[PDB]
């Protein structure tokens, strides 16, 4: 069963999205994530191409699932009478975005820039495999530190991409956009534009840049370090209070300020040695 298959090691985190823990496929030593999710929690439920009642979170999983290092590869889940068990990939060593810019502070631009790019692409992929992240944060980005690689992780409040308007959002509120704080509606890649804003601003400042719904509303971007204009045109861009007003994924990449990414390889050597 699941027991045998895997060696427990210890917990990495728990929170909103269940309890995770470090772990060892005792097959081939592969290094894994072993994530529990309590059933009574699990609000969105969907189905897999089979027919088998699975929560959402499996069928995103599943949707994206791929060769494609970007975003995290769903290896096997199970079910249990009051929980599902998903193994997932764990890259080793590796930190997540939040923790890397607790510890360094605001990155360097090129640093950034690379970070960024990859998350681009990251996100481009589950939209072209009809899934949308809705939680798109720090916290769900993995640094593979050797390959200087980035990992999507945590669909747990993600949803099928539709074109029509949601209505619904679980995600994190100071990520959200200002059309979820004053109307409860939001259109997918437009809210995930949003989000990338706040990231983008993060990466380069090292915090978010608001606080409350007041200040999410007004969308008055203040930047607290020394940022270039280029890349500042671009956050302030992302964040526009209209949706409609905001850049496309392919708008973002064809900004001045994504010209001459780094490969990985290079992020790793310059910036994760
Ligand atoms: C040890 C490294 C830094 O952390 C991890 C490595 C591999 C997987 C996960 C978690 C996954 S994967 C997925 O789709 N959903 C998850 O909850 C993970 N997390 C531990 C809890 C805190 C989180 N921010 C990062």
């Amino acid at each position: 069963p699941l027991e045998s298959q895997y060696q427990v090691g210890p917990l990495l985190g728990s929170g909103g999205f269940g309890s995770v823990y470090s772990g060892i496929r005792v097959s081939d030593n592969l290094p894994v994530a072993i994530k529990h999710v309590e059933k009574d929690r699990i609000s969105d439920w969907g189905e897999l191409p089979n027919g088998t009642r699975v929560p959402m979170e499996v069928v995103l999983l599943k949707k994206v699932s791929s060769g494609f290092s970007g975003v995290i590869r769903l290896l096997d889940w199970f079910e249990r009478p009051d929980s599902f068990v998903l193994i997932l990939e764990r890259p080793e060593p590796v930190q997540d975005l939040f923790d890397f810019i607790t510890e360094r502070g605001a990155l360097q631009e090129e640093l950034a820039r690379s970070f960024f790019w990859q998350v681009l692409e990251a996100v481009r992929h589950c939209h072209n495999c009809g899934v949308l992240h809705r939680d798109i944060k720090d916290e769900n980005i993995l640094i593979d530190l050797n390959r200087g690689e980035l990992k999507l992780i945590d669909f747990g409040s993600g949803a099928l991409l539709k074109d029509t308007v949601y209505t619904d959002f679980d995600g994190t509120r100071v990520y959200s956009p200002p059309e979820w704080i004053r109307y409860h509606r939001y259109h997918g890649r437009s809210a995930a534009v949003w989000s990338l804003g706040i990231l983008l601003y993060d990466m380069v400042c090292g915090d978010i840049p608001f606080e409350h719904d007041e200040e999410i509303i007004r969308g008055q971007v203040f930047f607290r370090q020394r940022v270039s204009s280029e890349c500042q045109h671009l956050i302030r861009w992302c964040l526009a209070l209209r949706p409609s007003d905001r850049p496309t994924f392919e708008e973002i990449q064809n900004h001045p300020w994504m010209q001459d990414v780094l490969l990985p390889q290079e992020t790793a050597e310059i910036h994760l040695h």
